[PDB]
């Protein structure tokens, strides 16, 4: 009997409104068994229902209807296609239109060895004991995997869920537990409350050994951190957090949390970060722990960070979802701009504020290639649909709503977001919605918003001043017809007000009250463009950034240096130019512009690590060291200071020690010896571990007592630089181990896969070794991963992307072209090779620039 259905979207006459979902997990044999029990309605006659199912076995599916005397069920007989993730109930006769059915379906299933469905997840007791518990994860398409349902975001429904497990297990789910009953064979069976209408995607349960702690907010709601009993002493943190942000956002949107309770689970196998899941938000252990003895001050803003994310979800996703994946941006671009707006505000020690560019400048790498694509960009299968979590739905999309927020004002952005709130509540959204609901507000955003979330890329505005007139042209940026409306902003030496120009063709012009010596465009880098000036304008800005740079704030001068080396990719600024504004950076002290010199000077001596070019890496790295000298010679080796002023501390120290800098390398030497010496029972300041590391772990004896403490740590920094530093080995055993390893999972687990085999495509020597093992090793890694990830993605480009000969290209295009429908169709397999491409012309014209500079400074 052929499938009646051939299409990958289900039919839309068939709508659930209730699950009720009985689960059953045997973790000693990772059998599970469960009993789905779906009320539905029809709205046209059928006798067939069409819904997902994956992995699953189904034993039984039957068709109720009516209640009590007046129950009435009917066998269903079922038909599936794998491929489509697909069943087909068939009743003996027609359902009526517009009544209410109950299908029930049994069904059995094993506990997934990936990081998805309803998967297992171990660790060790600090007393050896390896223990195992049951966790989800479900976004996007793995809800299927755990019980059979209508699995896309516009089927909102209830869901009552019933787990039955051992009496030495505690399960949470997305409610607060009402009732635990004694049933057959020594289990207990736990019933959560009904959920409010939401997604198949953010349903959650997990069966394990946790300890918690709990807090109560304001409004009543009790927050708790989940973790394993070994590690709750490091729950404070992020319960304080998430309570503080929890009242943020209820304040803000003028909408209360509606549920009970909101859980937060550390999980010792987690693939992402976090997951929003409504009442149960999940997260690596690394994104939510907090040691205040060992914890980086990078992890105290992370997980600061995640919580305001998974917690803005709850508003955007959870509360209003959006309609298909073509729009996921309208979940992940908020939440990520929603944790700049919350943080702002809870925790202003941080200063979040001044990182957010940062996020645009990363969206701006992918989006100027021919393979990037728009925020909003049709999708069907669950590959594509899992290749919309990535820096242009995150990034980019906050990005755009940062832009849209200055140009509107906070005020009337924040009004138009609580009415789309209000408006769409327990319903979904596209596009259009909310630009009808920022129009709604006491200005036309749909003509402007559609530039930025219907075309690929970004705009290239240039400057040309003649005494007061100001003439301005966009044209699409691109490496290798558009048009937008773009809020322009910008200050000059005679006006540090915020000036505003909406350029909503391909030229216009400006006339200035008097004459200016310069001019700044883009103020603060809350615009998604870049700049670039002609005539005298480089000469102008470099000469301000060399004689009074504190004239522009820390977030200029990092758009600066941003922009001008863009412009060398392009042909409108040469590289010496560049080079040139660079040398201001010996005078720089803030962490954004230091950081963002960095990002535009270290790749390029990561290519040279990979070719014939000893000789001017040598001097390049030189040079380096040389600009940032005075910098690193002023810091301390303590925790001292604001995060900002540890953070730049710490890769200072890093950086200084990897390019064999002796004053930092001899101190990290001492700290080392010392540190050993006295067992590693001494504390070091956390700001210099990662240094101290490092140079540590260049030796077989200090490499092999560091990797002997990894076992005993319970810090997920520690674990974390720990990593890095026995991943900076050049002994290839070794590298070869730590590949080996981690893939396994056993000594370092899988989670950490995907950043080791980055960080050995990243070293000197090893770079060959990660590119080899993720080509023999790729059906096992999709396995584990699944095409379309964004870990997959991470590890094509952590191994390919600081390639720049023809050869190395013809590698990656053969390799991935020989995979056929297990990746030769990837996104990031063609952004790699997009880059791959970018390399070898940058380095074909810049290389011989770069070495005559060199000699010439
Ligand atoms: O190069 C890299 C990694 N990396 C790339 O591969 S491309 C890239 C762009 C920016 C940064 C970066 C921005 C800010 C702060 C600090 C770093 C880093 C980076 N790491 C080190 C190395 O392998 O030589 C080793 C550790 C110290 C830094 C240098
Ligand atoms: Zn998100």
């Amino acid at each position: 009997t052929p499938f009646p259905w051939n299409k990958i979207r289900l039919p839309e006459y068939v709508i659930p409104v209730h699950y009720d979902l009985l689960i059953h997990a045997q973790l000693t044999t990772l059998t599970f068994w469960g009993t789905t029990k779906v009320e539905i309605t029809a709205s046209q006659p059928t006798s067939t229902i069409i819904l997902h199912s994956h992995h699953l076995q189904i034993s039984r599916a039957t068709l109720r209807k009516g209640a009590g005397e007046r129950l009435s069920e009917e066998p269903l007989q079922v038909l599936e296609h794998p491929r489509q993730e697909q069943i087909a109930l068939l009743a003996p006769e027609p359902l009526l239109v517009g009544l209410p059915y109950t299908v029930v379906i049994h069904y059995a299933g094993q506990l997934s060895e990936t990081f998805h469905g309803f998967y297992k997840s171990t660790y060790r007791t600090k007393e050896g004991e390896l223990r195992i518990l049951a966790s989800t994860q479900f976004e996007p398409t793995a809800a299927r995997m755990a019980f059979p349902c209508f699995d896309e975001p516009a089927f909102k429904a209830s869901f009552s869920i019933k787990i039955r497990r051992e009496p030495r297990h505690l399960a949470i789910s997305n409610m607060p537990l009402v009732k635990s009953v004694t049933v057959a064979e020594g289990l207990i069976e736990d019933h959560f409350d009904v959920t409010v209408k939401m997604s198949t995607y953010l349903v959650a349960f997990i069966i394990s050994d946790f300890e918690s702690v709990s807090k109560i907010t304001k409004s009543g709601v009790k927050v708790s951190v989940y973790a394993v009993p070994d590690k709750i002493n490091q729950a404070d943190y992020a319960l304080d957090a998430a309570v503080t942000l929890l009242e943020f956002y209820e304040d803000y949107f003028s909408i209360p949390y509606p549920l009970p309770k909101q859980d937060l689970a550390a999980i010792p196998d987690f693939q992402s970060g976090a997951m929003e899941n409504w009442g149960l938000t999940t997260y690596r252990e690394s994104a939510l722990l907090f040691d205040a003895e060992k914890s980086s001050a990078s992890s105290k803003l992370g997980i600061t960070m995640t919580v305001a994310h998974e917690l803005a979800h709850q508003w955007f996703g959870n509360l209003v979802t959006m309609e298909w994946w073509n729009d996921l941006w309208l979940n992940e671009g908020f939440a990520k701009f929603m944790e700049f707006v919350s943080v702002s505000v809870t925790h202003p020690e941080l200063k979040v504020g001044d990182y957010f560019f940062g996020k645009c400048f990363d969206a701006m790498e992918v989006d100027a290639l021919q393979s990037s694509h728009p925020v909003s960009t049709p999708v069907e299968n669950p590959a594509q649909i899992r290749e919309m979590f990535d820096d242009v739905s995150y990034d980019k999309g906050a990005c755009i709503l940062n832009m849209l927020r200055e140009y509107l004002s906070a005020d009337a952005f924040k009004s138009g977001i609580v009415q789309y709130l209000q408006k769409h509540s327990y319903k979904n959204t596209k596009n259009e919605d909310l630009w009808d609901s920022m129009a709604s507000i006491g200005v036309d955003v749909k003509t402007m918003m559609n530039t930025w979330t219907l075309q690929r890329g970004f705009p290239l505005i240039t400057i040309t001043v003649r005494g007061r007139n100001v003439h301005m042209k966009q044209e699409h940026y691109m490496k290798g017809g558009y048009l937008w409306h773009v809020p322009l902003t910008f200050i000059t030496s005679k006006s540090d007000m915020v000036h505003r120009f909406l350029l909503k063709t391909k030229t216009d012009v400006l006339i200035l009250p008097e004459e200016v010596e310069w001019i700044k465009f883009n103020v603060g880098m809350n615009g998604y463009y870049i700049v670039h000036y002609e005539d005298d304008g480089w000469d102008s800005l470099t000469g301000l950034l060399k004689g009074t740079h504190t004239a522009v704030s820390s977030n200029d001068r990092a758009s600066l240096i941003n922009n001008a080396f863009q412009l060398v990719s392009i042909g409108k600024l040469s590289i010496e130019k560049a080079l040139d504004l660079s040398l201001y950076l010996k005078h720089e002290t803030e962490i954004m512009p230091v950081f963002q010199g960095l990002n535009e000077l270290i790749p390029m001596y990561k290519l040279m690590e990979k070719r014939d070019m000893n000789e001017v890496e040598t001097q390049f790295k030189a040079f380096l060291i040389r600009l940032l000298r005075d910098l690193i010679d002023k810091q301390t080796w303590t925790d001292e200071g604001s995060v900002s002023e540890r953070m730049l501390r710490s890769q200072l120290l890093l950086l200084a020690c990897v390019h064999n800098y002796q004053p930092c390398v001899q101190r990290a030497e001492g700290y080392f010896r010392k540190w050993k010496e006295s067992n590693g029972q001494l504390s070091l300041p956390v700001d210099v571990t990662l240094a101290v590391f490092a140079v540590g772990a260049q030796s077989t004896e200090g490499w092999d007592f560091l990797y002997s403490k990894y076992q005993f740590s319970l810090s997920s920094t520690e674990k974390s630089q720990i990593e890095f530093a026995l991943c900076r080995t050049q002994n290839k055993e070794k590298l070869q181990w730590l590949l080996d390893e981690s893939f396994k999972g056993d000594k370092i687990k899988t989670q950490e896969f995907p950043q080791i085999l980055t960080l050995i495509g990243r070293n000197p020597v090893g770079y060959p070794l990660a590119w080899q093992f993720l080509r023999k090793n790729w059906n096992k890694l999709v396995q584990k991963f699944e095409l379309g990830s964004s870990s997959i993605a991470h590890m094509v480009m952590g191994t390919t992307n600081q390639f720049s000969t023809r050869t190395r290209l013809e590698e990656v295009k053969g390799f991935f072209s020989s995979l056929k429908e297990n990746g030769s169709q990837l996104r990031c397999v063609q952004q790699t090779i997009e880059t791959i491409e970018e390399n070898i012309g940058w380095m074909d014209k810049n290389f011989d620039k770069i070495r005559v500079w060199l000699q010439s400074e």
